[PDB]
């Protein structure tokens, strides 16, 4: 019932990855909510369960497949299926716990991790921060295999956590930010794996704050500036939505849009 988007790391190109991310965004947003040229994800409040999730089916050169489940309200990876087993991160509330029972309903084995799925927890379990975890087609290929083999004991918990970190950034963060999609496109173009620079990390950490600042802005003007980092780690101040139009592709719903105001 939930829409499925397919991607494979096997012979992945800039174009095939671009098509994939475009398709993910298309299934995440309805077109009902666009503010300062930037689409907003569906509001969680009153969202029917039949419209709550999308599925990302990842295949690799090793002929293995995993299916990630993404929450449409924030592009969050809530869990995955590999063959006869499904695994979900610890839900942050009771409603979300009910929501995930609607995912992978025909699967033989259902597990909920005792840990939540945020970066901080995953980095703890991985024994590495995002800044030291390589991204690219190679890492993704390896991540798909690692997710696949977890249920049989082939994958240790640090490797699994690392693999989630790779998937989340190359799928969800790329969907959220054209800038991050661009950084992944470059890695694919040259088949060169590398850890994300400070511009990537600071964008990831600031997605909620940027979403709120844009949505609460006065005609696009921020009340408070947001500090980001450049590739070299130097500070970049954001005062306005304008500079973010080429950078951010999707926002999380934070508030209702203000009336148009007739002049
Ligand atoms: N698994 C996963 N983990 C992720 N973790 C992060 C992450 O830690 N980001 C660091 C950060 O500073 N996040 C901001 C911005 C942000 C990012 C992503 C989403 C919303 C907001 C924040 O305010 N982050 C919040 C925590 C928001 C957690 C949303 N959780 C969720 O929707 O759970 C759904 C569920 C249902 C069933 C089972 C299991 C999970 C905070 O720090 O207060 C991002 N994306 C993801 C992601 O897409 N998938």
């Amino acid at each position: 019932q939930y829409p499925i988007i397919n991607f494979t790391t096997a012979g992945a190109t800039v174009q095939s990855y671009t098509n994939f991310i475009r398709a993910v965004r298309g299934r995440l947003t309805t077109g009902a909510d666009v503010r300062h040229e930037i689409p907003v994800l569906p509001n969680r409040v009153g969202l029917p369960i039949n419209q709550r999730f999308i599925l990302v089916e990842l295949s690799n050169h090793a002929e293995l497949s995993v299916t990630l489940a993404l929450d449409v309200t924030n592009a969050y990876v809530v869990g995955y299926r590999a063959g006869n087993s499904a695994y979900f991160f610890h839900p942050d509330n009771q409603e979300d716990a009910e929501a995930i029972t609607h995912l992978f309903t025909d699967v033989q084995n259902r597990y909920t991790f005792a840990f939540g799925g945020n970066y901080d927890r995953l980095e703890q379990l991985a024994g590495n921060l995002r800044e030291n975890i390589e991204l690219g087609n190679g890492p993704l290929e390896e991540a798909i295999s690692a997710l696949y083999y977890y249920s049989t004991g082939g994958t240790q918990l640090p490797t699994l956590a690392r693999s989630f970190i790779i998937c989340i950034q190359m799928i969800s963060e790329a969907a959220r930010f054209q800038y991050i999609e661009g950084e992944m496109r470059t890695r694919i173009r040259y088949n060169r794996r590398s850890a994300p620079d400070p511009s990537v990390i600071t964008l990831e950490n600031s997605w909620g704050r940027l979403s709120t600042a844009i949505q609460e802005s006065n005609q696009g003007a921020f009340a408070s500036p947001i500090q980001l980092q450049r590739r070299n780690g130097s500070k970049f101040s954001v005062y306005d939505v304008s500079i973010l139009i080429p950078i951010i592709a999707l926002m999380v719903y934070r508030c209702a849009p203000p009336p148009s105001s007739q002049f």
